[PDB]
RNA sequence: CAUGGAAGUCGGAAUCCGCUAAGGACUGUGUAACAACUCACCUGCCGAAUGUACUAGCCCUGAAAAUGGAUGGCGCUCAAGC
């Protein structure tokens, strides 16, 4: 009756994955699962998104892992950014992450389909459009002017 | 976005809606980071006022000299003062 010892574990704060060691002992002392096997799948898992942590969450199944994304609204926002992040430069100034506002990013909000009531995707949509307010949406329009001015169809 | 580590509170730069009557992509304590405690903010109780800045009457502070001492003296307090 182990009931494979469900645990949830949250891995964030780096970037385009890594592959790194270890770096979590407390995680992997619990379960008496290996801590390469989760810090491996982590790292596989968050390849396919790179220069997005996207908060991957880590799922003990008795001695072996699991990987789960969380799809967020704002780990896509990252996501739909300037090209790639390079190395050696986090540094500096990041803010090289400007995209276009468009159904893409509408479609990418319906990942969440209102988790927080929001009352269907009417208020979802426009709060995740919102989301985007570091980059200002794209070229003089604004992801605030896009919310607010409700003269769009509601999907 | 920074990252052995920053979950609002090392640090650089903006400020959204669902939920309500109601809570910040946060004031402060705090964790390596969480957390907790908050706080802002709202709501139970209560039953009539409350807050800020100014104006000018009396009184008080500012107000230290040489023999013992002078509202003329005694004394006077809803005055025997203004
Ligand atoms: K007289
Ligand atoms: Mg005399
Ligand atoms: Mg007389
Ligand atoms: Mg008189």
């Amino acid at each position: 009756d182990p009931n494979e010892i469900k645990i949830i574990h949250l891995r964030a704060t780096g970037g385009e994955v890594g592959a790194s060691s270890a770096l979590a002992p407390k995680i992997g002392p619990l379960g008496l699962s290996p801590k390469k096997v989760g810090e491996d799948i982590a790292k596989a898992t968050a390849d396919w998104k790179g220069l997005r942590v996207t908060v991957r969450l880590t799922i003990q199944n008795r001695q072996a892992q699991v990987s789960v994304v969380p799809t967020a609204s704002a780990l896509i926002i990252r996501a739909l950014k300037e090209p790639p992040r390079d190395r050696k430069k986090e540094k500096n100034i990041k803010h090289n992450k400007s995209v276009s506002l468009d159904e893409i990013i509408e479609i990418a909000r319906t990942m969440r389909f209102k988790s927080f009531s929001k009352d269907l995707k009417g208020g979802v949509k426009e709060i995740l459009g919102t989301a985007f307010s570091v980059g200002c949406q794209v070229d003089g329009k604004s992801p605030k002017a896009i919310s607010d001015a409700i003269e769009a169809g509601e999907i």
